[PDB]
């Protein structure tokens, strides 16, 4: 066979495995090639179930029959966004918070932000993130030649400073342990844990990027299935503005997985060490590698942002969370070491003396039902499952029937 | 006031002014606080003016309904897109070309793709571009770190292999004289020129690739504007599935510069030297980088992979290619040499012993009409303005006549 003369990138030779979920839908696939008729119950990735409220819906397709009008058709969008839906966004999550509408930046996701903040940041800052979490995190930094190998021995990829977080202490790393970095990835409520920090712990967290002069990218994903009193935006920390900056997304708040809609904040006091804006790096590299979210996707979003959007909203998230007491008190009441659920739709389940992907693969075996193994957010979740909460509430009740079956007379 | 102790990125301190087009957009506004009462027409940014036909905007709107209905919910797609939208692209556009569903990839937009397959490939390799070309492919390669520093002299970032497309050359480069790359991104109809490579032409870059073991990047984000008989797509080259992949857009063929889709296609016999194939390396990178397009934006990408969604294409095609004639008339009768405007929605006006920042000023200063300076696509573009056709019919015909009283003493 021909080969041309050009080296792979070695950073992607780097990456030990495909990506986590692409790897979790192909068991899924395998299973159902063994067993064709099996009843497949999917709280494996996160991903919505509910349908998005039509006051949502009728805004998209409202905007797309304009499309086909003289007066109501638009082409290019600024890459930033839409002014009016910066403004929504500034306002409704940022308000009292010192944020302006030019510091927000429109995606199409949450996931694409925390790629194109990486290749603004470039190869050679080091990183820092929760250990476990979310592992887009981990591997971006991977691609963009921030690593060294992966080491099978702890399985960690050199140069990646993992920060321990465990039951015992509550899920928020000691921070005297933990060494400088010039990012620090921060997910709160975290994925998979579920934990979210709360202003004293947040406020350790500023504090330590401050003398450390790092960059805090604050991940708030989860953050309006916030159950406790704790801050929901980083920006309500004094002093966040010089050392932080915000992603946020729809996708988990009106259904967008699909719909593709997120935003990034950047403050306009968080400078590099020449004193020059990150955002304004942030704004070059989102005017030359990408073209806009979606001009209907847009319009879904703005609509999210009014009284009868938030309240819609409002209630699939209620749905959601009443799916995760289902989940959790059936783990509970089976005597499992069980964590989140309180904060975040998902639930993070303890597996003492057994791998998690063997795990895994024994509830898909036994009750056809698809989790995340806890080792693919990293070292710390070896041993740990997590559960999504996202499905019908017919399927969240038969989810739990199968663990109370297969687990009752052995737990 | 506080600063990180983080260094700025050194390949974003490469870059030697802003993006182009907002560039423009700075300039633009300066003139309508000079000139607040002026009847600005743009034909700048090559942005879509006219409507998307109805049978593409009823079934997005048609999506949007059923994502409000339990049965007809979906959340995460597939980040390679929805196997029968790669279907339909795979049969219309590459049927007899040996392309599969499977090496169809559905992306937000061309734009974003060419960035992804940046990051992709790495900083470790070297990129060859038509001079002039869309600045994107540059700007991606410097941001990434496959440059060295711009160098004001020649007015061209290092170890990039400018290649010099002219009208003493057709337009197309003479390969004997360029220097080995890794990467050679080649857009036809090339973006400013409008020239479409031929197919002998496309046979000796294929050619030239195999030999020098290059990878092709193959925009054909105009394609569907070809008159002459060439070819559309670089896999009508036999060969061409070792050395080439194809990146396209629905935005200027649909109106779909805001609604975002596009595809990408990377064929199984592509590989790295030590035979890894690079289609598997760009799943990675969806798959880690990207959510996959829109919902919304696949359904109607589907709907115009139809007999009906082919014909109202047609005809949106057809409209612009009228309002490139009347734009080549107009410079042809007013003593130009002009360029492309046959196969691709824009015409290259050659302005030659002006700078042509200072061609795209006094446009602009005198006539209140947008263009976009030549010397914007790389120093090959210097001495040539570029003019864009999409507009509504009457600020096409208005936009001519104030260039026929602007130039009409040029030449007798
Ligand atoms: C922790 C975390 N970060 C980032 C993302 C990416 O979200 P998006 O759907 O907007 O791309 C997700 C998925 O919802 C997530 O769970
Ligand atoms: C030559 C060329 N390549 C790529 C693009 C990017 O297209 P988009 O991101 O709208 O799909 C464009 C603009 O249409 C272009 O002119």
């Amino acid at each position: 066979e021909y080969k041309t003369k050009v080296s792979r990138n070695s950073n992607m030779s780097k990456l030990q495995a495909g990506y986590l979920f692409p790897e979790i839908a192909r068991r899924r696939s395998a299973h159902l090639l063994k067993y064709p008729d099996a009843q497949v119950i999917s709280l494996g990735i996160g991903d919505t179930t509910e349908p998005i409220p039509e006051v949502i819906t009728s805004a998209m397709a409202k905007k797309a029959h304009e499309l086909s009008t003289i007066e109501g058709y638009s082409g290019y969008g600024a890459e930033q966004g839409a002014k009016p839906l910066r403004a929504a966004i500034a306002k409704t999550f940022y308000g009292g918070l010192g944020i302006g509408d030019d510091d927000v930046f429109v995606s199409d996701g949450a996931k694409c932000d925390i790629s194109r903040l990486q290749v603004m940041f470039g190869s050679n800052v080091t990183i820092a993130v929760q250990d476990p979490s979310y592992p887009a995190y981990v591997d971006s930094s991977v691609i963009m030649g921030q690593t060294g190998q992966f080491n099978t021995d702890v399985q960690k990829y050199g140069n990646i400073e993992y920060m321990r977080c465990t039951p015992e202490n509550g899920f928020f790393p000691d921070l005297s342990t933990v060494g400088r970095t010039d990012i620090i990835f921060f997910c709160s409520p975290n994925n998979p844990t579920g934990a979210a920090a709360t202003r004293e712990q947040l406020t350790q967290l500023v504090e330590f990027a401050k003398k450390n002069g790092s960059i805090i990218v604050y991940d708030s994903a989860y953050a309006m299935y916030m159950s406790d009193d704790n801050p929901r935006s980083i920006f309500e920390i004094p002093g966040a503005e010089e050392v932080a900056m915000e992603t946020a997304s729809f996708s988990n708040y009106a259904g967008f997985t699909g719909v593709r809609l997120g935003w990034t904040v950047i403050p306009k006091k968080l400078l590099y060490s020449d004193g020059f804006p990150v955002a304004k790096d942030f704004n070059r590299i989102i005017c030359t590698c990408f073209n806009g979210a979606s001009n209907i996707s847009q319009a879904g979003a703005l609509a999210c942002l009014t009284p009868e959007g938030l309240e819609a909203m409002h209630k699939v998230i209620g749905f959601y969370k009443e799916n995760t007491n289902i989940i959790i008190d059936t783990f509970t009441s089976l005597g499992y070491d069980v964590y989140g659920g309180k904060n975040a739709p998902y639930v993070w389940v303890h597996f003492p003396n057994q791998s998690s992907w063997d795990v895994f693969a024994e509830i898909l075996e036994k009750t056809h039902v698809v989790t995340t193994p806890g080792s693919g957010f990293g070292p710390g979740g070896e041993g740990f499952v997590r559960v999504s909460a996202f499905g019908h509430r017919e399927n969240i009740l038969e989810a739990c029937r199968r663990f109370k079956q297969l687990y009752k007379h052995h737990h």
